[PDB]
């Protein structure tokens, strides 16, 4: 069996931007109260329990690229 | 057998502006209550249990591209 | 068997900004209350219980670029 | 059996910004409670249990790339 | 069997910026209150228990590259 | 003239109460923004101008009794 | 002229209370914003302006009698 | 002219308590801004201008009793 | 012209209470931002111009009795 | 003319409390900005600019009187 595997990639992901400017994030604070007894988990977990976050994330272009190969015989 | 993979890309994901501007977020806060008693989880799990977020995502361009290649033989 | 990988990558993620501006996080703090019992957990796992914060960021371009190659014979 | 692998990468990713200036971040604190009673965790976890962090994130650009490559025969 | 890897990368992540500028990070304090009985745990476990942290962080390009290679034969 | 003024006054304003018991009082904040330009004011003048105010009053009784007397000639 | 004023007062104000009990005030905090230009005022004048006030008032009792007394000749 | 003024009082405020118990006043703090240019005043003034208070007054027992007499011949 | 003041007053104000109990003031800070140009005042002023103040106040009675006698001729 | 005054006062202010108990004031620190140019005052002028005050006033039994008498002929 022969396999060939090249897959060629010339790309860009870009952005051009003058600027960005005034930007307010002013929330007010509420409240958050969560009640549990058990809590039992694993293997590949992420979690959030009880939150009350502010993000404010402003980047000078923010472009992504994700990309993933893969060859099983 | 022969197989030959050779997926030529050539691409771009682009953007141009000239200011992004004022951009307020003010929002009051409100309120959240969760009860539960038993969480039993696992093998990828991702959760959010209870939360009162606020983002804000201002991005100078913010462009995404995704891409996978997969050959199982 | 023959296996030839040869996944050429030619490619660029970049941004342009001339300014960034103004930018102002101003949150009211609020309030996060979480009760539980037992916390049981293991195998890759990543958890915040209560919690309140507060993020700004702010790069100056924050493209980013994940690639990732797996061959399995 | 014979295998080559040649992934050849040339690439960039970049950014370029006059300034990024005058950035606030100045949150009221607020108040976060958490009770539990046994914590029992092992294996790679990562956890935040109670916190009320601040964070203020302005690189001169904070480009990133990530990438993996894995063989196994 | 013949295994060959040679993955040649001819990369740059790069910034310019111009300068950073008037960054101010003023948080008022708040209150944390975290309650447990017993804490039980190992084998790779980074935590966090009760903490109120201020982080500023600005470098003048905080540009980063992962790079991982794995052979197994 | 012969004014003869006698009001005389026999009275109670009572309670009695067991017990008030749980009194819970959780707001969310909200946002209040005021906008004026010129204030003017005198002779008597009470006023509130832009507020968030949470006000918890449980007295045990809180009878009251106004009386007033005027006599003119 | 005679003018003859007696107004005799006999009387009670009261209050019994067994016990007042488990009160909670927990607010989150909001915003509160206010703008103005010129402040002119006087003669008897109370004010308030922007505030977030948290009043927590709990008296094992707070009966209260207010009387006033005039005679103009 | 003969003017007789002779307002017995006969009286009492009272209150009894058995216990006040357990009071919590735990508020988030929030945010306060206030913009002004001038600010002029005379005369029997009481301001707040800016401000937030946090008050928790529990007395064991507040009864008040307040009297005003004027005679004006 | 004869004028006789004799307000002959018998009275009390009063509290009993078994015990107060406890009490928990615990507010997390925040942010008071005042800005002004000029603060012209006088005669009989009291104020209070930016503050973030937190007042305990548990007497064990703080009964009060105000009572004023004005006689002009 | 002829003027008695003889406002006799037979009167108490008084209370009784078994105990006070467990008192707990922990407040956050937050901040306090303020800012003027040009302070001008005078004549039974009180005032506080710019504080964050925290006061715990326990007293056993704060029982108050006040009285004033004035004849003006």
């Amino acid at each position: 069996v022969q396999i060939v595997y090249k897959p060629v990639d010339l790309s860009k992901v870009t952005s051009k931007c003058g600027s960005l400017g005034n930007i307010h994030h002013k929330p007010g604070g509420g409240q958050v109260e969560v009640k549990s007894e058990k809590l039992d988990f694993k293997d590949r977990v992420q979690s959030k329990i009880g939150s009350l976050d502010n993000i404010t994330h402003v980047p000078g272009g923010g472009n992504k690229k994700i990309e993933t190969h893969k060859l099983t015989f």
